[PDB]
């Protein structure tokens, strides 16, 4: 989750 989570 790059930056996705």
């Amino acid at each position: 989750x790059l930056g996705a989570t």
